[PDB]
């Protein structure tokens, strides 16, 4: 049985408590079909790991992959709650990956099934399937806020009058560490970065964070569901999400094959109509 690691990230992965009896609430999609739910163990003050209910775009994809490739699995949420960047550890010069990247490389996971950004930095250590989704980075702000994009002066010439940030240890860090100007901006963001996307988004709603830089697939969904939040500027650092596996895995070819077929037969498009574009904000 493959150990699949994922992370809370609506609409790709929803995480909810189980019912008192340990089962998952029966729900239905916008089409009337049952929502497929899997048990995913992970962190819920003292930290506790417990069985929870997971569902969403990536869970449906996982279920399809498992059926197509005939494998069984067990899902768990990344222990440190991060996507993954490489940093020095234990105050030494030894570098290790944190987040889902670290769990895959350590063997705690055999496959990463989540909205994981494909980039050169990560590709040096793991293998990615071809993209199952094409997207990029954008910016989330409160309705009414005026910003041109990543080149806006309030971003390029930072001030305590307009606070912007991202989520720590994600591909946004990787991307910004590739340009001097962006590097400076990231150092400034570092003082405000959040632990999770959900917390940063809530901060924008509460007017505690003026701009949140993150994945457009996630931000456009959030903005489409909350009439008080909007995305702004042109997308930058276009990239795709892919399934992550260790180098020389026996699953890479078949995973990419399944993803290709899903892009060909409408399966991926159907996931978008089920989980991304289906209702107005409320
Ligand atoms: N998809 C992300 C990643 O780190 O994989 C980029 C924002 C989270």
């Amino acid at each position: 049985r493959l150990k699949i690691v994922t992370i809370h990230q609506e609409p790709f992965v929803y995480v909810k408590p189980t019912m008192s009896d340990g089962t998952c609430k029966e729900e239905f999609t916008v089409n009337g079909d049952p929502v497929k739910k899997v048990i995913c163990t992970g962190p819920n003050s003292p930290r506790h790991t417990v069985p929870q209910c997971c569902y969403g775009f990536c869970i449906d994809l996982l279920i399809k992959l498992a059926r197509t490739m005939n494998f069984t699995y067990e899902v768990h949420l990344v222990a440190d709650g991060k996507f993954g960047t490489q940093e020095r550890v234990n105050n030494s010069n030894k570098k290790e990956w944190n987040g889902m990247m670290g769990e895959l490389l350590s063997g705690q996971a055999d496959m990463i099934v989540a909205p994981l950004t494909i980039n050169n930095e990560r590709a040096q250590y793991i293998e990615f399937s071809k993209p199952f989704k094409y997207q990029g980075l954008t910016i989330l702000v409160k309705k009414g806020t005026r910003i041109t994009g990543i080149n806006d002066p309030r971003l390029r010439n930072p001030s305590d009058k307009f606070i912007y940030a991202t989520v720590k240890q994600s591909s946004v860090d990787i991307y910004f560490r590739r340009q001097v100007e962006l590097s400076t901006m990231y150092r400034h963001m570092e003082k405000h970065n959040y632990e999770s996307a959900a917390e940063a988004i809530q901060a924008v709603r509460d007017n505690k964070l003026h701009a949140f830089i993150w994945d457009s697939a996630v931000l456009e969904f959030e903005a489409s569901q909350k009439c008080d939040l909007v995305t702004t500027g042109e997308l930058f650092f276009r990239s795709g999400f892919g399934i992550g596996m260790r180098k020389d895995s026996p699953w890479k070819q078949n995973v990419s094959l399944s993803i290709l077929k899903s892009h060909e037969n409408g399966f991926m498009e159907d996931l978008d109509k089920t989980w991304v574009r289906y209702q107005e904000c409320d």
